């Protein structure tokens, strides 16, 4: 029985606009690199968005979702199947309504939040496994309802503060929020009317349902939660947190997280538990001086599975 190995790597950079990054294409390919050698990955069943110049394939709202959804398509039910979602971009929070929704923010600003990847999660049968790398600002709570295995609520003298320079990984409300009426032309708080023009069909599930429909749905859902749990969530921060970009324009910038990722992975070529690999990556963030903490979420027999199940 052949079982499949589908990736989806996403970087925006968003270059030459006012909310330039320069590490997150670097992430893509350092993590495109690691699957395709350590992981067993194949370069037919990866997907690259990046949103240099003159790429082809734009990893606007639209495109990420289209290619989460093509992956949707293949995995079933006892075949045990491996998905891998990395992305390297601005994250963001949004109003839910007294609380926020986590929220991944596209090149085209069409905005994926924690209801687009709870309803992913929840197409996928039992035995497979999404596991979502996340190096973004408030990427925390990223798989809304996913059990928090390493965060906050679950874990327990300072640390002088990284010398490296800088950039943050998420963008205020108010900023992507007058992003998206630079292109509408009007002028209004809710940020799901810009959302509904602009994009429509491809806007996200909280912005074209009624909020008592989307209840309805939810519901669904938190039943087959009960005995369904594929999500596993490596978010760069808390939800309250921000992920750091590390370096300039020099074209050897990188995010905070994912080269932590990376370092764990050189210093440990044995197969690594989720919860160990998330653990190592605080570590090596806490001992450099950055102050965002990366948290983990799925269920407790994930968290004790070994990382894209290396043997």
């Amino acid at each position: 029985m052949v079982k499949k190995r589908l990736a989806v790597l996403v970087g925006c950079n968003y270059p030459n606009t006012r909310n330039e990054l320069h590490g997150c294409i670097n992430d893509v390919l350092a993590m495109k690199e690691t699957i395709l050698s350590r992981f067993g990955f194949k370069q037919d069943d990866i997907e690259v968005l990046t949103d240099e110049p003159e790429s082809k394939v734009k990893p606007t709202g639209a495109n990420i979702k289209a290619a989460l959804r093509r992956m949707v398509d293949k995995a079933q039910a006892g075949s045990g199947d491996i998905l891998f979602f990395h992305y390297s971009g601005h994250g963001t929070r949004i109003p839910s309504v007294f609380k926020q929704d986590e929220a991944i923010v596209p090149c085209d600003f069409n905005l994926i939040t924690d209801v687009d990847f709870r309803e992913l999660v929840n197409q996928l049968p039992k035995g497979t496994s999404f596991t979502m790398i996340s190096d973004s600002g408030h990427s925390g709570g990223l798989i809304d309802k996913e059990k928090e295995q390493i965060g906050p609520s679950s874990v327990s003298p300072a640390i002088e503060t990284t010398n490296k320079t800088i950039t943050s990984r998420a963008l205020p409300f108010k900023a992507v929020l007058d992003h998206l009426s630079s292109l509408t032309g009007i002028t209004t708080s809710d940020i799901g009317t810009h959302l509904l023009e602009l994009f429509g069909r491809d806007a996200g599930l909280k912005f074209r349902l009624p909020a008592m429909d989307l209840m309805d749905l939810l519901e669904t859902m938190t039943a087959r939660e009960k005995h369904v749990d594929s999500g596993i969530l490596m978010s760069g921060c808390q939800a309250d947190e921000t992920s750091a970009d590390v370096g300039v324009g020099n074209g050897k910038a990188y995010g905070a997280f994912s080269n932590a990722i990376q370092r764990v992975l050189n210093e440990n070529e044995g197969a690594m538990k989720n919860k160990q690999l998330v653990m190592m990556a605080r570590d090596v963030l806490e001992r450099l001086g950055f102050h965002q903490h990366p948290c983990l979420y799925c269920s407790d027999q994930n968290a004790d599975a070994t990382f894209l199940s290396q043997p």
